[PDB]
Order: C-alpha cells, then sequence, then structure tokens
C-alpha cells in the first residue's frame, strides 16, 4: 500500500542531512498547508497527450534549466527561456505538421544530485552542493549545511515563476501572431536566423488565409498548453505539496504536472520510485547505460503496472559512442513484452566530459549525434523517437562547444561548468529544433 | 411606383419578335409557378458580401460562359469550369490573403445581345441567333423564328446546372483538401502548372499545420458560397422569375443571385434598367466608352438611391487602347459624388476584333493589357479595384490569341468566333489570377 | 458481375408496358447525358452518417411524400413539408440531446407500386396508374399508356426541387434562428402548439447563451445537412441516373442520395435487389410481415456482403397488430449472426385499411401504437431503434383519421384515399416527432 | 509629467509610519526585482472587456475578499470563494444572455484603509491595523509596528494565490460542464438551491445539444478569462510592482489586472490619484455619498484624459436610503459632459452600522435596497447600470443580517465585524445574481 509518507521506509540516495530534524518538520508542515503549483486535472491532461505521442500522433518538448537558483529569480530569464521553448515548438509543429507537447523544466527544478556527497578544497570538506533548495553553492559551512527554510523559498519562486509562464502562455504571449517576437535579438545574420524568419513569415501567411477563409476566430491560434517539470529528488518538497484530487480521492504530486527520477535515484527498491509509484501524474525515468533489459521491464511493472499509454516517459541517455550499442535491446525488450511507453532523447546528460579539474564541457556535435542516432535507432526498430529533453537558455551565451561559433566563458556561466552543466543556448536549440523538424517530416512522409 | 411587369412599359432594345403573343403569355404563366433558382436571403447574403469588396475587404471573381446552350448540357462541362473558378479564388485567397466572393456566369447565361436584329447570307436574310433561350443557332427560317418553349427549356437547364454546382460547393468537392484535383490535367509541363502546384503544396501545409495546431475541424475549410449570375436580357424569363420573399414581401428576380445590363441596354428610360430597378438583387451595370460621367450618375441614382455599397457593380469594359483614357473621369464623378460603388473589370469586351467576315479575334495580351491598366487607374485614383468579370472555359482549347500557345481552331469553338466570343482557357485564367494575386498583394501591402 | 443494367436479365415486379420500345431506350440515352441530382460524396456522407444511427449515437427521420405529382410542381408546397421536417429534427435534437440525419421523401419520389397491374371501371379496363414518371392519374386510354417522355419530366421536376431544397437547407432557411417560422400557421391554440413554442424559447435562450459566451459563430448553426431519397422502382430512370464516381470508378445512383426497394419488389432473384447489390449508395429495404428471418440473412448477404454499418437500412412496416408477434425473430436473426443495419420504422404501410371500394384509411392511433411497439422491442431485444420513415405533409388537411381532429375530405386529398395512401399532417407529425424524443431521451437516460 | 514614484511628493492619506526608511527601502528594491503577478497584454483586455461592459454589451461582476489574511492562505478558501464567482457569473449569463467579466478582489487585497490612524483599549493607544501587508492584528507593540517584510509575505501570497486561480480558470475547474460542481453544498434544502440546480440542468441541456448540433469542441466551453483586483493603498507596493510594457514601453501596475482607488483616499490633488494616472491599467474609484458631480468631473478629466471607453469604473456605494437622492446627479454630469464610464454598485460599503462598541452590521436587505435603486436610477436616467461590486466569501457562515438565516457567530468571522466588515455568504451572493439576471433580462428585452 502506498502513502506520500511511505517513501520514508525505503533506502533512499542524494539526500541531504538536516541538522535539526524538527526544524524540518516544522516547514514541511507549513509547506503541506501552502497551495498546489497545478491542478489534478491538468496533469490528467499532459497524460492525455502524452498518450498522443506514444501512439505516434505528436512529439514531446522538454527544455529548461539544469538547475534554478534564488540569485537568478526574473521575469527576464523565464520570459526569454519561454520563448525558446515557443521557437522550437512552432519549428517542429509548422515544417512537421506535428503536435508538440510543450512541457519546461522549470518552476520547481531546484534540487541537484551529485557524484560525490562533499566536496574538499585545499584541506577543508564541506557537504556538496544540493541546489538552493537544499543549501547555497558558496563553499563555506553557513552555506553548506541544510536549511529547511530553503524549501519555502522554493516554493515562493515556483508560484511566482509559473504563474507567469500562466500568464504568457494563456494570456497573449503566445499568440501565433507573436512568432517573430520569439526570436531573440542575438539570433542574427546567419542562415539559421533567415531559416527561422522565413518560417516565420510562412506562419503568417498561414493566419492571414485563415483569416481570408473565415476563421482566425479560433482561441488555438492564440493561447498554448504548457506543462511543468522538474526532477522528483528531495522526496521532503514533493511529499508536502502531494494532495487528493477533490473528486477521485487519487493522489498527485502536485509540485509539477511531470516528475522523473534521475539516473542515480531509480533504485527499484528506492525512495524515489515509492514515490512516484503512487502519484497520478505523468513521470519519467532517466535511463542511461547502467540500465540493462530485464531491469527496465521490472521498473516499468512497478511505475506502469496498468500499462496506461499517457504515464510513463523513458528519457535515454546515453551519450553519443553508446546510444546505438545499448537502446536497440531496450527497444526490443519493451517491444516484446507490449509496453507502452514515450520514448525521449535527453543528449546533454551522456555527453558530457568533466576534467581532473572539475571543468565540464558538453560538445554541442555529441549531442547532434546521438540525437540524429536515436532516431536512426527508432526507425530500425519499428518503435517511435517520441520526444527531446535538453538543457537550455535565453541568454546571450555559448556553454557548449562545437557551436557554430566558439564557447563565452562569462562568469554567470562558471556554475554550468561546475555544480552545472552546460546549457543550449538559442541558436543550438533552434539547430536542433530545425534537425528534428526534417526527421520527424520524413518519419511522416 | 414598380411592378415585375413595369419594365412593359418602356422603350426596350434587343428583344425578339415572337410569332404568337398568347403562347408565349401561355409559357410565362407556366414558368411563374415553377420554382425560383435562388433564395431571397442568398441574394441579401451575396450583398453583405458586395459590401466588403466595396469597402476594399474583399474581391469578386465573377467568371462563366459567353453563353450556355442546351447542345452542351453536360455535368463534365459544368464541373470544369468550376475547377477553373476554384483554382483562381484560391490563388488570390492564398497569395494575396483576401477573401475572394465567388460568382459563376451559369445556370443561366443563355440570351445573348447582338450588333444586329439580322443575318444576311448569300441573299437570304433571318432573325439574328439571340441564345438558345429565343431560338436556334442554325441559319433556317424554322430555327430561327423565336419559340416560347425554349424559356422552359432553358429554365430545366438551369435548375440542373445550379443544382450540381451547389452539390460541388458544398458536398466537398470544393474541400480545400482537393486543392491539386482543381487542376485540369493539361495544364502541365509549364511554369504556370508548377506554380499552382507549389502553392497547392503551401496549403496542404497550411492544413496539416491547422490540424497540429488542433483546428482542421473549421466547415469552412470544407465547403465554399457560389453564387450565380447572368445579363437579364430576356425580360419576359426574368419576370416569370421574379418572386416576393417571403418574410419581408420584397421582390426578387430568383433567376439567379445576381443581374447585370448589358452595355447595349443601359438606356436610363429603357425597360431594363426598369426592371432592376426594384428588385432586390445585387445588380450590374456594363459601363463601355459610349458612358459619359453625367449620365453614369443618373444611372446610379436609379440603380441604387439608397447609395448602399452591396448594391451595384460597375463592370468596365473598355478595350486596353481606351482604359486608361475614359475610365479616371468616372471614378472621379463617383469619388465627387460619395457614390458607394464596386469596381470590376470586364477585359474582354472591349477588347474583340471582328473582321470583315464576321470572325471574332481576342488576343490575350491585350486583355491582360486592360486588367494592368484598370487597377494602375484605380491606384492613382485613390479608388478599389474590386473585381474581375471573365468568359471562360474548362474545355481543353485555346480561343484567345496571345497565349503562350496558339489558338486551336475546333468546331466546337467555331460558335466562339462568330455567334459568340473568344474565352480564356484554363491555362489564361491561371496566369490572370496569378496577376490579379500579385496585384492585389501589393495594394494591401 | 454487376453492371448499371445487370438488372435487365433478372425477373422483375412492378414495371410499366412501354408501346414502343425504340422510344423509350431514346429516352432512356437522353437522361443519361443528363446531370446527376447528386454527388457521389454525398451519398458517402450520408452513410458515414447511417453508421452513426447504427451504433446508436444519432436518428434518421425520413420523411416526405406518398408519390410526387406534376400537378403539385410548387416552390410553397416543397417548402412546407421542409419546414415539418425542420421542426421533427429540432424537437428530437434538442429534447433528446440525439444528431438527426435528415432524409426527405423527395425530388424524386414519382413511381408507385401498386396491388394490381389494371384498373376496371363500368367494363373498362385499363392499365394501373404508376406514379406520374409512368403515367397520368386519369382513367382513359391516352393517360395510362406508359410515356417515356414522362421520365425527362420527373428529372427536370426533381433538379427543381432539389435546387430549391439545397438553397434552403444551405442559405439560411434552417438556420436555428428561424426555429418558430418553421411552425405552419394552422399549428395553433393547443397544447402541442403551446409544447412547441416553449421548445423554439428553449433553443432561442441556447443560442443567446451561445453568443454571451463567444460562439455564435459556428456554421453548424447556420445551415443543416439535408438528403434525399426514392423507392427505386422504375429501373430505367435508376440506370440512366447510375454514374461513376469520378475519383474512385465506383458506381453510384445518383438520382439520389438513397434508395430502397419496396415490399413487393425485394424478391432475391429479383431485378431490384441486383440493381441497389451494385452501387455504393446507402439503401434501404422495407420489411413487411411476409418477411422471414432466413430470407432477410440471405438478403442482407448480396445487399451488405462486406457487413458496413452505414450500408443498409430495414425499414420494418408491420401494423400496429403484428410489429410484436414478428419484429422480434428478425431482431434476433440479426444478432446471431452479427449483422450491422440501421432499423426504423415505417409505422404507415402496414397500417392501411382498403375498404371493398378502393378507398383507404389510415387511423393515427394505430400509427402511433407500431412505433410505441417497434421502440419496446428493440427496447426487449437489447438492439438499437434508429428510425422513423413516414409519409406527411405540409399541407392544411387531415387524412389520417385519429388526429386530434376529424378529417378533412378535400378533393386534392382524394388522391390520397385510392391511388396514394393517407399522409401525417404538421399536427400529426410534430405529436410523433415529441413522442420519439421522449422515448429516445428514456433510451439515453 | 509621470513616473512610478511621482506619487510620493503629493500629499498623502491612510499610510503606515515605518520605523526604519532604509530597512523599507530595502524591501522595496527586492520586490521590484521579482516577477509581475500580471503581463500588461492582460490588462489590455481587460480594458477590451470593460468597453463592452461600457457599451451595454457586458455586465462587471467583481467580487471577493474584504481584506486576505497570512492566516488564511488555502487552497480550499481560494477555491471556494472562486466557485461562488461562478455561479453568479453562470446564472447572469444564461439566464440574462449577456457576458460576464469576471474579477476578483483576490490576489492582492490585503491593505486596509481605517477611520482612524490609532486604537485605544483600556489606556493604551497602538497604531491601526492596517491589513497584514502592513502590520498585524493582534493589539500588541510588535504587531502594530509597520514591518516592511510583510510586503514580500502579501506578494508571497498573491503569486501563490494567482497561479492557483489561473489554473482553475483555464484548466478544467471552469468548464461548464463542472456547473453542478459549482455549487456549494451548504446551499441545499431552499428554493434558492434548487433555481439554481434547475439553470444547471438548463445548461446541460444547451451543452448536450450543442454536441448533437456538431460543436461541443469549442474551447470557450471549457475555460473562462479570470482578472484580479484590489485597492491600490499601499502605494510602497504598488509602485515597486509597477513595470513598463515590453513591446510599447507604457506603464502598467502588473501587481493586479485593475486597481481602485478607495472613497478615503481619492483626493484630487492626492498621491493615490497621481499612482493611477500614469498607468494603463483599467481603473476603479469608489464614489461614495461625499462625492458632488463637478469634483467627480475633474477626478475623470485627470483619470480618463482621453475618454477611453475601458478605462475607468465608477464604482457606486451611497447606502440604501441615499442612492437615490445622490446618484442622479452624477450621472446627468457625466451624460451632459458626454464620458464613457462603466457603473458599479458596491451595495455594501454605504450600508454597515458601526456600534459605539465598534461592532460592525450589515443588513442583507439594505444591500439588495441599494442595488435594486441603483438600477432603478440608471432606467430613469437613460444610463447603463454596468456591474455589481461585492464582499464575499465561500466559508459556511453567515456575516451579513437580513438573510433568509440568522447570523452566524463564529470567532473566524469576528474579524469580519471589526477590523473587516461583513461579507455575503454563497446563499446571498445567489440570490442577488437571480436579482441581477432577471434585472437585466428586463434591461435587454
Ligand atoms: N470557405 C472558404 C475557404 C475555401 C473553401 N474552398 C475554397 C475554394 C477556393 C477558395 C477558398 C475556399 C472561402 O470561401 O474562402
Ligand atoms: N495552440 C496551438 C497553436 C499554438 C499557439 N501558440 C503556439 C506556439 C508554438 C507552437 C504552437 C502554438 C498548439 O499548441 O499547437
Ligand atoms: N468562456 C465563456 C463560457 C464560460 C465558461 N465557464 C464559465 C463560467 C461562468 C460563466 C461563463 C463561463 C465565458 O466566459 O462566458
Ligand atoms: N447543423 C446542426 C444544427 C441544425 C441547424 N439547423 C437545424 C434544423 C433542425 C435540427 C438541427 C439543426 C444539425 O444538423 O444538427
Ligand atoms: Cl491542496
Ligand atoms: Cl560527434
Ligand atoms: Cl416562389
Ligand atoms: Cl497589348
Ligand atoms: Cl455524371
Ligand atoms: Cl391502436
Ligand atoms: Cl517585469
Ligand atoms: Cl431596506
Ligand atoms: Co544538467
Ligand atoms: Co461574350
Ligand atoms: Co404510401
Ligand atoms: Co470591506
Amino acid at each position: 500500500s502506498w502513502s506520500p509518507e511511505s517513501w520514508r521506509a525505503k533506502p533512499i540516495q542524494q539526500q541531504p542531512e538536516y541538522p535539526d530534524a524538527a526544524h524540518l518538520a516544522r516547514v514541511e508542515q507549513t509547506l503541506a498547508g501552502y497551495p498546489p503549483l497545478v491542478f489534478a486535472g491538468e496533469a490528467r491532461e499532459l497524460r492525455r497527450q502524452f498518450a498522443e505521442v506514444t501512439a505516434g500522433r505528436a512529439f514531446l518538448l522538454q527544455g529548461g534549466d539544469c538547475a534554478e537558483s534564488f540569485a537568478e529569480f526574473s521575469a527576464a530569464k523565464i520570459r526569454d527561456t519561454f520563448k525558446v521553448l515557443l521557437q522550437m515548438a512552432v519549428v517542429m509543429t509548422f515544417a512537421a505538421g506535428c503536435p508538440v507537447v510543450k512541457v519546461g523544466r522549470m518552476a520547481g527544478q531546484f534540487a541537484k544530485p551529485r557524484s560525490s556527497g562533499d566536496e574538499t578544497q585545499n584541506g577543508v570538506t564541506l557537504p556538496a552542493y544540493r541546489g538552493d533548495i537544499v543549501n547555497g553553492i558558496g563553499f563555506d559551512e553557513k552555506s553548506r549545511v541544510p536549511d529547511p527554510e530553503r524549501l519555502l523559498q522554493a516554493y515562493h519562486q515556483s508560484t511566482a515563476s509559473l504563474n507567469l509562464l500562466r500568464a504568457f502562455a494563456q494570456g497573449g504571449f503566445a499568440d501565433l501572431h507573436q512568432v517573430h517576437r520569439w526570436n531573440l535579438d542575438f539570433i542574427a545574420n546567419s542562415a539559421l536566423a533567415e531559416r527561422y524568419q522565413q518560417l516565420a513569415d510562412r506562419i503568417d501567411e498561414t493566419l492571414a488565409f485563415m483569416r481570408a477563409c473565415g476563421l482566425d476566430s479560433a482561441p488555438q491560434l492564440r493561447e498554448t498548453s504548457f506543462f511543468t517539470a522538474h526532477e522528483a529528488l528531495l522526496l521532503n518538497y514533493e511529499e508536502a505539496l502531494t494532495r487528493r484530487d477533490s473528486l477521485t480521492g487519487e493522489w498527485y504530486d502536485c509540485s509539477a504536472h511531470m516528475l522523473w527520477i534521475g539516473d542515480r535515484t531509480r533504485q527499484i527498491d528506492g525512495a524515489h520510485v515509492e514515490m512516484l509509484r503512487g502519484v497520478g501524474n505523468p513521470i519519467g525515468v532517466k535511463v542511461g547505460p547502467s540500465m540493462d533489459s530485464e531491469e527496465l521491464i521490472r521498473l516499468i511493472d512497478i511505475l506502469n503496472p496498468d500499462n496506461d499509454p499517457g504515464r510513463l516517459n523513458l528519457i535515454v541517455r546515453m551519450g553519443a559512442d553508446k546510444v546505438g550499442d545499448h537502446l536497440p535491446r531496450l527497444i526490443q525488450a519493451i517491444q516484446r513484452e507490449g509496453r507502452q511507453v514515450l520514448w525521449s532523447s535527453d543528449p546533454m546528460h551522456g555527453n558530457t566530459i568533466k576534467a581532473s579539474s572539475g571543468y565540464k564541457t558538453r560538445d554541442f556535435a555529441r549531442v547532434l549525434a546521438e540525437v540524429r542516432q536515436f532516431f536512426e535507432v527508432h526507425q530500425a526498430e519499428g518503435s517511435y523517437a517520441g520526444g527531446i529533453h535538453i538543457e537550455m537558455t535565453g541568454q546571450n551565451v555559448t556553454e557548449c562547444i562545437g557551436g557554430s561559433r566558439p564557447i563565452t566563458e562569462d562568469g554567470l556561466s562558471d556554475r554550468y561548468h561546475t555544480h552545472c552543466d552546460p546549457r543550449l543556448n538559442a541558436d543550438q536549440s533552434l539547430e536542433l529544433a530545425f534537425l528534428i523538424a526534417e526527421t520527424l517530416k520524413q518519419v511522416r512522409r
């Protein structure tokens, strides 16, 4: 049997050590009384859309932050990342004639899993930084001791962020008439920028035609659905925000529409699998090179016992060198056992190089290579390449190498070569969108 | 005061001499008891659409037969002419983003005005052929004596023709998914054929996008309004088919949605002006080189005393040599007197050359030149070039010279160089549509 | 193998004896060259709607003339019968929340099957009157000899009638704002008239609500689909109007959307079954008391070999005394053999009493009793009561007894007590519609 | 000239005395960097809807808290108040056929104007409670000293509240299929409860009809616009949340869609008028008995110099005894000077009785009397009664006397008889909605 607190009886990885259990429990009770971020009916609607993807009738775009931070809590940052997501979505929707399910890694993507539980600099060892929802990035004792009050700050940043995202999605910002406005000003003077401009002009002509034909009325042209997701890592936060549906009695984790389990926390007997087992949300699991086909099926039996086609997103992150060797055997097992899953590529988390110094690099060419091979593997196996899962930014930076132009090495990006990972910029994201749109069009041809 | 028979008190041109007045009256009474071709509410809807054109928010496409004939009463002929009209309309709608009001010279365009009331061949003089609704094309006494029973045959051909047209317009034939099917098979292996194909592909992509966005539902994508028109020439026919609106009591000529007065029958004190004065239909007048600005205004005072913007279509047919010299003074008068009119170009009837032999030629280059100059004159005067009025066919023939390829001289086309006039073929009609679409796009830019 | 003329090799009932075979063949060739009444795509759309009925998601309303006549060829008669059909449809649609498929016995219901091939009055025996498409109602030699030219007159009346019906259905007459206007002025000063008025007011409030909510735009509120049907009896007419679909090559009888075989002409080895076997239209068969379950299945095997759910309408006409005894065994056979059929009640043709004099009476109470029992039988068997098939008129007459008020005995109705049968009037039709709407609401509850 | 800080140069009423100016300024800067609650485009959309009301084509429903509190920050409270607003809106929309603009006094209605700047209990005098955004309700020094950190707590409660409201409005909670679910369980066993049930059933029948007709698709049936409003009282909060529109450069107060000036702070030379003068939001002004016609016009000149019809809501709160004597002269002045305003009734704030003890009572019968007279006055003057502005709750309490049943005297309601004012409950709100719906229907008849 399941409860929102049943995870606490299981073995668990990646959790902080709080210094005062009672203080933690007080903050958890405060949070438990605060309004949810999402309505259960919305999570059901995302499941319905996931089922369209799983059936090959739509495509899942999931994108946003590596890890959101309290020091970057602005409307401009939120807006500009949303613009990139809209630009990618409209490229794929128009060029491929394919509905796109838009899910942001936003409004709650704070907690970060770490390779090591501690960090050492020149003879001093402190607890690892686990994201702003747990502790601070500064290498000092006060910063690194987990502080339960950070749960509430994360909640407050999430409600402000999602309120604004809902306002943009429904209130006119995402109206198709605004297609040119979604292109960030630093996408310019290039073949890619021209390509988007031309596509946007084709959309203008489409809308003018639909107006001349007597439509243009349709609310679908003026708004779009937008959903949120994050890794369900800090289960104290997730439990506090887990709530029963008023109508059905069924539990939903209402911190976000979609929750996923990370590659380091997907132990079948573990806490994270136990938490998501019993919520009604659509959910995801990160599937890295260590996953074999036997243990994948066992995980699916726990996380989707009814084999519902909108329930489960398998987010494959193998690396450009391993996707061809590892993915086919997993697909074959799913096909053999008749399982309904939404397959996505995370082409980023398997393609990070960490130097001895700790400095992280991601080569955009390896990113693109993994995406190309992911579609190739699905094509060979007769299965459906259903989505893309990326870390990106609307900021005018270059964090991944191998792009058209060289990396920028701004201090604001230092976080994204050490504690976090390198994100795609708008140019890279747009190039990826065009690649996917061409690939989808050929699949649907 | 007005009645459906008040025209009979006026001087009249272009009427046949029937041999038995009582026989004529019996056929008129039979017809008066037959159902109308159109519903008054439909004529009102066309007036509403004419008002959109007059205001510069739409464009009027009027096209079809020089004169319909009893010997060419087929579904294939009707369908193929309708295809050309759809192809022209969709080109202008998509390329210019402009609603197109589609009106066919069909389902009643039988009566023909003639330069001479008789015809002489080798010492024998007979009454002129005035169209199948009056008499027969054969040069012999029996054929040429007006036969009132031909009124009923024309009525029956009209109901069959319009029934089929309504079925095509509403029943799926004009669904935008059928855009490729409207291109006749002899439009091929040319730059123009490729141009339409490419536009049709853009429409497919538009519809696929609208489906991906969640529309594609809209009935407007599956059907289109279609209206009929003919010259109100044989007033016996028009009177019999003139009926009172059930709801409003007001009279409509229900032989067609739109009726026009020909260039030879527009005498301000004459029968034809008197007939149309008192019906509620949208109406047209042919305006040739003989029209001065004073008498135009006097005509408008009679035909549109309330200055209703959906009432009156001025159909300008000057010839490519005269449109620049004659049209500006007419527009200036309309602007000065604040009159609301829909200006159309008939670029055909002012560009016919009749040799001493009687053989008629129309140079497509002169046709295009008059259209170009018509738009030029409106541009210079600040008025709106609101429509095109053409004679065309879906048959695989070439009747007008100066086209990409030479004229065909098929016997079926002999009618159209003697009694009737040369029609545009599908290639010419499509070339014209692209010219207009480019011109409209530049007007709306 | 099948052709439009393959029926001519089979045994045939109910056909006229034409005096000149060559003359008949000339008229058939003339007709074969005239435009069709319907487009094959439309017949396909009606099949799609029949499939909705068969699945229990809609209801079939079929109504119109016993037999159309040349002497009653008016717009008013056509309009007023259409009003009754609209009133019945809107009652069932609004009160039961059930889509209604509207099919008129109109624009071609001329040929009549007869009990006897001749008629005798005071020592003189003449061929039976078989409807105006064959011969005349007058009891004299000239009238009764079949005249092939009547095929063309029937065609011409049909195109005029259907043109007008299409105009009403699509052009505004059937806009839901016109709901009060469909009530004929002689429905007044009664509980039934008040009941319709109140329902019409509820529709007004619905439309005002939808306008206030931001809809009211929808073309579905302004137009409705309308289809035609008649008994395929005079196969010469049907063959001439049978045409190949341009796109698919498949044959459709394009005289009407739906054709049915009469109770006297449904011999499994006969001409009428052979004709309809090979056309693509939705079709019907009249099923009277003489039908057993074995021969029904054999008929279905011929007429619907692929068991398509939109193909076949079984039109049950048993009489109020026999429907309970005869229908259950037929339903059981269809259920046992897994056949997909649309079951309708014709509650009129099994409830006619013919006196020794020849005078026909129909008791409206028996009509209602058969309808009630038809729904009862379906309820008991777990099958779907899918439609109603009636003979009705918009004329201010009373032809069936047992109505609220007594029969009128107008001369115009004498036809409908001798050669034709008594029709329901508007009051009776409305009462029936309310009965059906209540019954459907209880089925869907 | 105007800036977001120009109010600071003007004389000002109702402001707190903060103990540390620098601390206040630090919190203001923090807030100034946080995301806005609303998008400027949304405020423009509300102006567009206000213009519909002003023109007599819609009705404004504004309702919610007297003053929101930190101790009542729940999803249930937010949801249940939203249910009441939906129930009122759907009653007026369906029964009157009138679009309703829905605006909640929610997500920011914290600051309260007070009659006295201090409060004395048994020889101790402390600063007045001014709402949770300023200080605490407890009568003690620590509670009553203004604390600038409360600005941030109010912001955080507002983003959580509006996020949830947006989720309900767009995400399915406000789908018209949910009409029964908006009725709170304690509305039952009464004529009023039956009346709503019956109306909800009529809506179900409407939706079933629209489904049967082929609609039911429309996104307008599934979602609704919802906007927020509060009194712009604490100008420090408003200034921090005032932001420039990205596209137009123009300033909007992005704390809420609509802001109003209270009856005690509407001095024409004062700070509150100065603040709202220069923002682009739709705005309101409370108009009490002290307002004369000369000073109203002068206020309108400042707050709506362009006489835009969507800009200004005059919220009339006179008391049931004074509305008839005071309102007509104000309307006459507006009509004489050609001003475009949206007239609303606040029938609550002029109908409070404060005993010597301080205990506040509001008689629901006086509330209804003022509303009735407000509509009467507009009817007499030829102007439009455009909206209602109420304080209400979804809690199962009775705070206003004169209701069907007696007041409850729950401790949770003690706030609403001392510091705040008595709110309407769901029964009272529904009764009011029916009164208004009947009145609107008669206006539109
Ligand atoms: N009904 C729309 C679109 C449309 C349908 N079929 C068409 C054919 C040609 C042009 C446009 C259309 C219109 O008339 O504009
Ligand atoms: N609402 C549609 C169309 C749409 C609106 N805005 C968008 C932005 C991007 C992509 C599509 C859209 C959809 O989500 O598909
Ligand atoms: N969207 C429509 C209909 C609607 C949906 N939900 C509502 C709730 C109440 C009133 C109306 C509605 C409107 O706002 O009018
Ligand atoms: N077009 C819809 C609604 C409709 C329009 N006119 C009608 C007349 C009767 C019944 C329904 C309708 C339908 O056929 O259902
Ligand atoms: Cl909750
Ligand atoms: Cl690579
Ligand atoms: Cl008529
Ligand atoms: Cl030329
Ligand atoms: Cl054909
Ligand atoms: Cl009986
Ligand atoms: Cl901002
Ligand atoms: Cl009172
Ligand atoms: Co990362
Ligand atoms: Co001509
Ligand atoms: Co009969
Ligand atoms: Co108050």
